[PDB]
């Protein structure tokens, strides 16, 4: 796998993220969606890869593009893809925090290759945090207590991320038993999770059900940055275990490690959208030293090296015409 | 009113925020509302004014602390006080974005007293905005047409904001029909007010209804940064008339300007609690260096000299004790 | 030229920053200069190009690449050798990119230079045969400033006295670098640089390298070589250039579709050098902080980058 | 003395240098210096304190403003003020790098009252850096050596900073063989000696002989942040140990540890003239938000809290007019 990849891969979060930006906040997630799909598939099929999409909008039948299994590239190395190109499922069209455009690349089987089902997770990050510091079948209480103990602060100074969910009320409880704050976001828990390996983020847990996919972008993500996560798929239905099965997943309530979820020489792509508690979202800014243009927030790790870059991108643009010139 | 008085301001609004934070996220909105009016009463104690608390908790009947006519302050010039010792109660509650501790001081008669009810506001920023952009009589449409091209904009650049909530649907539908891109907050329409002028937030016109403090304590920001809105205060009971005849204010339906709201010499200053549209809230933060602190990110402007002042404080704090030692 | 180049020109500046870093303040201009071409070559030739090199072991018609589309390399491994090796301000690794005749050969003499920024300024409002007053008034005036408020920078150098002299006469702020004039160039156009207009003479590569980046960023600029020796003239004329004397405009020095990479090696008016950070959550890395750009797309890219590395090791491991 | 006095010292430092901006480049140290003068002066008797100058722009012989002994201040807790109105007059004359206005505050008695001489130095950062981790009679190697371990790293890591001055050959030489990097300032030594503990100034130990008011500032400065210092005067001629006999300095050889130098309760605070290795200079902003400003970039800090505050301000000013009128 390229050195060059790793920056190439910037590109296409960003093209998708201002093709989103196009329709945040008007009321319409199908637009935003297709919006950042389309962008999305264009920019990869100018990467210099062999990709196969594993972790994607679906199935074949379900998705016309960017479906599991589908052929993405101009030609290079053999890499899976893990993609999320628009993340969140109301917030770009109302305006939330935390939408996300996200890629991630591996040798092949480098992932697990996920269904779309739910995930229960919890992480910290840490580079040193060792294994089993947490633990999806110990207590919220336990898990809590190895972390303050880790991080050398009293339990009240933790603060652990949740989705705004019900069916995470126990979580919270149990986290503000024991003594701990614990914040809520609306959506988007590839941010929530990876913000606990984020400098100055102010979150230092994440536990919450959430989107499986998303686990394994997160999961590759903190490959690069340090830490630890724990994962299990969950199934509503049959059909999701046909899915899963399909896939060769048979140990349905099998407990993935962050090595089981994304493992070798991983890339890991995001640009914001919307400001979220990891990137800050795409702004319209005027200059007249250098113009109008519009501002992305991006980064780019990959394992192998452990090198972390952020991103400010300035894209030229006449704002007097329409914003849906961003899309692609 | 002194130049001293300005900076003295932010170090209330910074031990409101401190106190807040270690309520954050305990899911308690009356224990987070109570630390930050303690730590904020305390506070303003040693501030060198004879300052009169004219918009504060309410009246003497329903708050011990900080109500209507509270004599405040070490001694010193006679200044009006409007505070928010936390807005965002529920927020900071939850952890959601966009709390702040808001402090405002003008001479003797310089604000609106406003009674505690709801409020139509229009807001836009710019420090060269004429008086008329915005007037809360025109629809939507026409004052997003005249902001759009007093900024130099295409529609669809622009970006509304307004509260989630059912009374706005109306704003939300004719801007998003007209072009505009429309975003949600939960609740903060202080930061959503001063998100307008801020330099970055993303946010271009603010448009909502909201509490009635914090639309004086919002144009007294804007008439530090600049920026233009129109007011009314709206009355759904007799209750409310009640409170404004004993506030003083008997003209019901008057559309007020920013100058109506806050005139002369006015000091703004504001602490987040919380990430927000407009400050970064408290972060734990471990240095080699210097230790542990918490740090805070506030703001303190004044109107006569149009001074703003961004401030980043770093406070000593040995997170092996309990958060609530940042109380009072 | 495809858009692959730019982001992968970045990884090159990177590297080679790095590489000078482990050498900063030692006191060896041949080590410093060594560590940086021996990792740019390296870097350069894991990039997608048939790279010549125009300006700039890194010699002249050196052929670079992995292969691509052709074209013309201007570089700098080091700007400030001098720089990096006694720990000056405004060292930095820089390269541009530019289709086949996009670049000046300029041979490494000496060059005048005025330059100021801004997307809009037109061509003719710097113009190295009218006085430095006339320069400034009419700068001034684009600026919308009192002239007061115009701050100019040129070189600490005996041969820049009275520019210096002139600019205070008539009322502008005149700074001193010790060096750097590739930054200092490139701070006319570079936000919040405190800097407004450049005046000095310097080398002709490193003018040609801040042309290419003002081409990317919006402004205009002015040059001349100078020829002292006979030597010069000769190594001149070898390159096609017999009109001594010729102005150029930055179009002259910069044509077409280019592509602009640098990173800091040590803090200067337009990057801060690479530092040594510790976290408790990320452990330990170098920082360094680069910046890449395009004319055709004038998209800019600020690139902070975090290195992991155990500083419990030799520094010179991050040599290549 | 009273937490208002801190930030009270700030607005001193911005006017004094927003006055010396206005000189910045001219050529003209006197003026430069004269302006800062001025305008620390009047700022500073508008600052709640019962204050008396020891150290300052010179004895009332040759200087009339700001003199040693000078009493200044509007009434208040009685302090002794230490003083540099202009940190690099030279400096702000060429436009060069470090120039910095800075304000000390300590109780009485509590500044080594610093004759006009040379001092040897030597500095480091770092909160647990234990009294004897730097000596002026150890060797350059053996220093090093204790500054890497404490550090954790490995020789080659460290950045030692001195002036580029024939006096300093011998310092970087032995830097050099022991095997460490060594940069080198043309001037501002206060900023050399506070950036050893300055977040990401890139500078490990100061080592070098400059001025000792300016050693007293630094070292205030490090009482705040965290740090170790020692110091010792040096006499090339008789009118400098009349300098020191006249201050009461009679043991010419006395190596000064960090807390002979200042001691007690501190305020430091300093705003950036030019751009330096501690803090920005002021710039000229154009925002089409916001207008036109000045913004000065300024820390606050003491020594017995351990707070510190980094100041952004934006002061509003219409460029069209002349610089000077930035002078009080
Ligand atoms: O320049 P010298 O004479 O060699 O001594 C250095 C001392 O003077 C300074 O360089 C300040 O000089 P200026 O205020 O005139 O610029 C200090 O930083 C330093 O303490
Ligand atoms: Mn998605
Ligand atoms: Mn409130
Ligand atoms: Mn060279
Ligand atoms: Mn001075």
């Amino acid at each position: 796998m390229n050195r060059k990849v790793a920056l190439e891969a910037v590109r296409v979060t960003e093209l998708a993220a201002l093709a989103s930006w196009s329709q945040m906040g008007r009321g319409d997630k199908i637009a935003a969606d297709q919006a950042a799909v389309d962008a999305m598939r264009k920019a990869l099929n100018e990467v210099d890869i062999d990709g196969t999409v594993v972790i994607g909008e679906g199935e074949l039948d379900e998705a016309p593009m960017l479906y599991i299994g589908e052929k993405v590239g101009a030609g290079g190395c053999e890499v899976d893809i893990a993609l999320d190109p628009l993340e969140g499922t109301t917030i770009t069209s109302k305006g939330g925090a935390n939408a996300l455009t996200v890629l991630a690349m591996a040798d092949k089987g480098g992932f697990l290759n996920a269904p779309d089902v739910y995930m229960q997770k919890i992480a910290v990050g840490g580079i040193n945090a060792p294994k089993g510091i947490v633990d999806l079948d110990d207590s919220v209480t336990n898990n809590l207590k190895r972390i303050a103990e880790f991080k050398g602060v009293h339990m009240s100074a933790l603060v652990v991320c949740t989705m705004d969910r019900p069916r995470h009320e126990h979580i919270i409880k149990e986290a503000r038993e024991c003594g701990a704050r614990v914040i809520l976001i609306n959506d988007g828990d590839v941010s929530g999770v990876i913000a606990t390996a984020t400098e100055n983020s102010g979150i230092d847990v994440y536990i919450g059900t959430g989107g499986a996919p998303e686990g394994v972008l997160a999961a590759a993500a903190l490959k690069c940055l340090g830490g630890q996560m724990q994962a299990r798929l969950i199934f509503n239905d049959e059909e999701e275990i046909k899915r899963a099965h399909r896939l060769g997943i048979t140990d349905l309530n099998k407990k993935y490690d962050i090595d089981d979820l994304a493992s070798g020489d991983i890339v890991f792509a995001a640009t914001g959208v919307t400001d979220g508690n990891m990137l800050q979202g795409v702004k319209r800014v005027n200059s007249t030293r250098r113009g109008s243009y519009a501002v992305t927030h991006s980064v780019v790790m990959r394992s192998t090296t452990k090198t972390v870059r952020h991103i400010t991108a300035e894209h030229s643009f006449d704002f007097k015409e329409g914003i849906e010139k961003f899309m692609s």
